[PDB]
């Protein structure tokens, strides 16, 4: 499901196959490093940062569920365990650095919770700016002051 940006030989950021899109942050500069992948038709979305694509049908096995509920607690993503609450993901200041846009932040059933874009400093913990899911559509939250990874 994740698949990473490669620009000039090297990863800027991630990919990732939600729902039956295949998503990666419009900031990230490259072209997946997938054939089937690289080769899509993307439409670009400045207000939510996000590039969405449709996945091919011999990869849409390969999706990964998304979900809007995301009740206060911990997640789980890639360098650890990200926290949720006051409708804001944070993490342990370091944990999280440029070219780790695009990584999903699943729960603890897989289903992808919300997708990093970029973090913002705020001392112990770095509040993350992710695109979520609301109700049914699309959003992004980006704390003050965030730094797009
Ligand atoms: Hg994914």
């Amino acid at each position: 499901c994740i698949f990473e940006v490669k620009h000039e030989g090297k990863v800027t950021g991630y990919a990732c196959l939600v729902g039956d899109k295949v998503m990666k942050p419009a900031h990230v500069k490259g072209v997946i490093d997938n054939a089937d992948l690289a080769k899509l038709a993307f439409k670009k979305s400045s207000k939510y940062d996000l590039e969405c694509a449709q996945i091919p049908v011999h990869m849409r096995s390969d999706a990964s569920k998304y979900t809007h509920e995301k009740p206060e607690g911990h997640y789980n993503w890639h360098h650890g365990a990200v926290q949720y609450s006051g409708g804001r993901f944070t993490i342990p200041t370091g944990a999280g650095k440029p070219g780790d846009s695009g990584r999903p932040i699943f729960d603890n059933k897989g289903r992808v919770v919300a997708i990093v874009l970029g973090g913002a400093n705020e001392g112990s913990r770095t509040a993350l700016s992710v695109v979520t899911w609301n109700k049914d559509m699309v959003t992004r939250v980006t704390p003050e002051g965030s730094e797009e990874w």
